């Protein structure tokens, strides 16, 4: 769509973008541990909570990537989890939330990250991957094509990003290595590379350094559509005494948001944040989106 003023529309920002751009090339803002908005317990909050608004407010703000972590239950279903805590949100709840958003804004698509946060219940029936692929993934809204996932194809459905081995059905982004805590780089499909910066449990100093550092590389490697760039602005720690994911989001988002503003980059990659709202000075998600002007 000829205009640039389209990126300003958070619910349909992927409309002006050509149906020929690989999802990897697009600077898509994400959300970290998305299903934690319901946490109301004060002690569970300063540790678990990384969000404050439901999946609709989330994607109604430009967010197109969701960090979904779950567990297999007795009732042969998948519920959202955070470590050994049941977050009072379910997997159906999410897919149902995205279908509604997509029926309303057909121009958009959404990448659903999925991992086995906890161990299958002591009385389940099938495996984790099987249960998901036989009871959920087997839905039409789930893009079944793979390769270098272009926008023209994912429009209207849910692009699945595997973060679990044991997958038997084709579709989405093939689950790769992904080391615990670090900035790594590995091959995805047969035609792709990934540079994931997931340095959780680190100092504020190193954290913001590592973000900007990876954001530097992508900003310069803004022409290789064969490279996926994940950037977790999220930072966790001892909570309670101002070590919570909230304390860090309040500085890191506006800070990293500015970094994008001044740099006038073309590409900033997939930026998975914490506490996506409208109270932090420049707003990270709005900046990530705007940086797609170079694509229109």
């Amino acid at each position: 769509a000829s205009s640039v003023n389209e990126l300003e529309n958070w619910s349909k920002w992927m409309q002006p973008i050509p149906d020929s751009i690989p999802l990897a090339r697009i600077s898509i803002p994400g959300t970290h541990d998305s299903g934690t908005f319901k946490l109301q317990n004060p002690i569970k909050q300063v540790w678990g909570m990384t969000q404050e608004y439901d999946f609709r407010y989330q994607m109604d703000h430009g967010a197109r990537i969701f960090d979904i972590r779950g567990r297999l239950t007795d009732d042969n279903t998948i519920v959202l989890h955070h470590g050994p805590l049941y977050l009072y949100v379910t997997l159906h709840e999410f897919i149902n939330e995205a279908k509604q958003f997509l029926k309303d804004n057909p121009s958009e698509t959404i990448i659903m990250s999925l991992k086995k946060e906890y161990e299958d219940m002591k009385g389940a029936e099938d495996s984790f991957s099987s249960t998901f692929e036989k009871k959920y993934f087997v839905d039409p809204i789930f893009l079944k094509t793979e390769g270098n996932i272009k926008l023209g194809d994912a429009r209207g459905k849910i692009v699945l990003l595997k973060k679990y081995s044991g997958s038997n059905e084709p579709g989405g982004y093939n689950n790769f290595y992904w080391p615990d805590n670090e900035t790594f780089t590995t091959t995805v499909n047969q035609n792709a590379n990934v540079t994931v910066q997931d340095k959780y449990k680190v100092s504020y100093d190193e954290k913001v350094k590592s973000i900007k550092d990876t954001m530097d590389e992508t900003m310069n490697n803004s022409e290789d559509l064969n490279h996926l760039y994940i950037n977790f602005t999220s930072l966790s720690s001892g909570g309670t005494a101002w070590n919570s994911p909230y304390y860090y989001a309040s500085y890191i988002n506006p800070e990293i948001a500015n970094y994008i503003k001044q740099k006038n980059p073309a590409r900033v990659g997939w930026v998975i944040q914490d506490y996506i709202n409208e109270k932090w000075s420049p707003l990270l998600y709005q900046e990530v989106i705007r940086a797609n002007k170079s694509l229109i």
